[PDB]
Protein backbone atom coordinates (compact mmCIF):
# COMPACT_ATOMS: atom_id res chain seq x y z
CA UNK A 1 0.00 0.00 0.00
CA UNK A 2 0.93 3.52 -0.99
CA UNK A 3 -1.26 5.85 0.67
CA UNK A 4 -4.14 5.31 3.68
CA UNK A 5 -7.21 4.69 1.73
CA UNK A 6 -6.77 6.64 -1.54
CA UNK A 7 -9.98 7.26 -4.12
CA UNK A 8 -8.39 8.89 -6.55
CA UNK A 9 -4.59 9.78 -6.76
CA UNK A 10 -3.28 11.91 -3.85
CA UNK A 11 0.58 12.88 -3.50
CA UNK A 12 0.83 12.09 0.11
CA UNK A 13 1.65 8.64 1.54
CA UNK A 14 1.46 6.29 3.96
CA UNK A 15 4.07 6.79 6.13
CA UNK A 16 2.09 10.00 7.39
CA UNK A 17 -1.40 8.29 7.32
CA UNK A 18 -3.00 10.96 5.87
CA UNK A 19 -6.00 9.35 5.30
CA UNK A 20 -8.57 12.01 3.42
CA UNK A 21 -8.20 14.32 0.37
CA UNK A 22 -4.99 16.46 0.59
CA UNK A 23 -5.06 17.98 -3.26
CA UNK A 24 -7.50 16.44 -5.57
CA UNK A 25 -6.47 18.87 -8.04
CA UNK A 26 -2.44 17.96 -7.84
CA UNK A 27 -2.93 14.47 -8.98
CA UNK A 28 1.32 14.56 -9.46
CA UNK A 29 3.07 11.81 -7.94
CA UNK A 30 0.79 9.02 -6.21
Amino acid sequence: GAICHPVFCPRRYKQIGTCGLPGTKCCKKP
